[PDB]
């Protein structure tokens, strides 16, 4: 049922409704979680970084979905204005974040939670908002795959 939540871009949107379930993970699957903010903040200010990496996020997702079909990974996106519980649980203080949860150890499955499970974090800064190569390499190393991201020469 979880796998079928993927939109046409192959990305699953976290909601306040499905979050309690999704945060419990899927056995064997990595969780790639983009934590963002697509609207304005309370101050009425946009998040240019969120918007920029969003496109980088999807490009790399598409590449991996196409070149690593066997790969046990799930791509998620959560907006901090839409899922306040995830914001509290994850003690979020800013955006955007990109974190990757490895699958829980089988013997420790029932104790898996986005909130308490260790994760890799890809450092998001304006300097790499659009570097699909570097982000691609990041995931390829974690997922143990070899990919080629379109970037010309």
């Amino acid at each position: 049922d979880i796998l079928q939540l993927k939109d046409d871009t192959g990305v699953i949107t976290v909601t306040a409704d499905n979050y309690p379930l999704l945060s419990r993970g899927v056995p064997g699957y990595f969780n790639i979680l983009y934590i963002t903010m697509r609207g304005t903040n309370s101050n009425g200010m946009s998040c240019q970084l969120c918007h920029d990496f969003e496109k980088t996020y999807h490009a790399v997702a598409d590449v991996i979905r196409s070149q690593a079909p066997q790969s046990l990974n799930l791509f998620f996106t959560v907006d901090v204005n839409e899922v306040p519980q995830l914001v509290k649980d994850l003690k979020l203080q800013n955006v955007p974040h990109l974190v990757v949860y490895p699958p829980a150890e089988s013997n420790k499955q029932s104790q898996f939670e986005w909130k308490t499970s260790p994760f890799y974090q890809y450092s998001l800064v304006p300097e790499n908002a659009e570097n699909t190569l570097q982000f691609g390499d990041f995931l390829a190393k974690i997922l143990n795959i070899s990919i080629t991201v379109p970037q010309a020469f």
